[PDB]
């Protein structure tokens, strides 16, 4: 599964940590995300978030 990075702030996504705090469990997608979810850090949502290659 590949890293996403928020293209406002630099956040990565991993998938293997999750985002748990918010319900985003380990082993989760960025896909699978559930849309209204939004950066940790800055709270953009998930369309200004890109693959990391
Ligand atoms: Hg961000």
């Amino acid at each position: 599964m590949k890293k996403y990075t928020c293209t406002v702030c630099g956040y990565i996504y991993n998938p293997e940590d999750g985002d748990p705090d918010n319900g985003v469990n380990p082993g989760t997608d960025f896909k699978d995300i559930p849309d209204d979810w939004v950066c940790p850090l800055c709270g953009v949502g998930k369309d200004q978030f890109e693959e990391v290659e």
